[PDB]
């Protein structure tokens, strides 16, 4: 099982902290985003354009439940999959790191040219609001460590290494 897990929205830090938290554990990092496309064959724009956000989300589902069982190292989650029932509960018994981010910071970190299908323009800012409002309550509730990323990307893993590893 992954040594930790971690969950929130674009932005927020995943990738980033992801390969560092993963390089200072000694261990592999397995992003969700690539699994899905890695075994459909298929852009994950190209899913939700096509197929539908839904179909997309038990498709994200199944591989979330096999990373979980398989992957060894520090998994990252993308932005949505917490808004499915069945991924909150294969969470549970996980270490679940939540980044925290505000929708001002968030906002700017996604502004770039990486297609989104949930978070394109006009009015970016409002969706990120949408998804952060919408969303909040979901990461808290399978979160066992919340970590505020508004601090340097360095600074967050070191954190995260020490609550990782010493009681409460
Ligand atoms: N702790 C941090 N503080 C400030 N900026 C950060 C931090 N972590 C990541 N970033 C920046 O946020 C942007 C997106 O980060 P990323 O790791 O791709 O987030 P996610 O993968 O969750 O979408 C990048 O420009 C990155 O440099
Ligand atoms: O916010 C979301 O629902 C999504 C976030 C993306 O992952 P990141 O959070 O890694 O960008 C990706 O799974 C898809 O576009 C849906």
């Amino acid at each position: 099982a992954p040594k930790a897990v971690l969950v929130g929205l674009p932005g927020s830090g995943k990738s980033t902290i992801g390969r560092r938290l993963a390089k200072a554990l000694g261990v592999g990092l397995l992003d969700t985003d690539v699994a899905i496309e890695q075994r459909t064959g298929r852009s994950i724009a190209d899913i939700f354009a096509t197929d539908g956000e839904q179909e997309f989300r038990r498709i994200e589902e199944d591989v979330v439940r096999a990373a979980l069982a398989d992957h060894d190292g520090v998994l990252s989650l993308g932005g949505g999959a917490v808004t499915s029932p069945g991924v909150r509960a294969a969470l549970a018994g996980h270490t679940v790191v939540y980044l925290e981010i505000s929708a001002a910071e968030g906002v700017r970190r996604t502004g770039g040219n990486t297609v989104r299908p949930l978070l394109a323009g006009p009015d970016r800012a409002e969706k990120y609001r949408a998804l952060m409002a919408k969303r909040a309550p979901l990461y808290r509730r399978v979160a066992t460590m919340r970590v505020d990323t508004n601090r340097n990307p360095g600074a967050v893993v070191r954190h995260i290494l020490s609550r990782l590893q010493v009681p409460s």
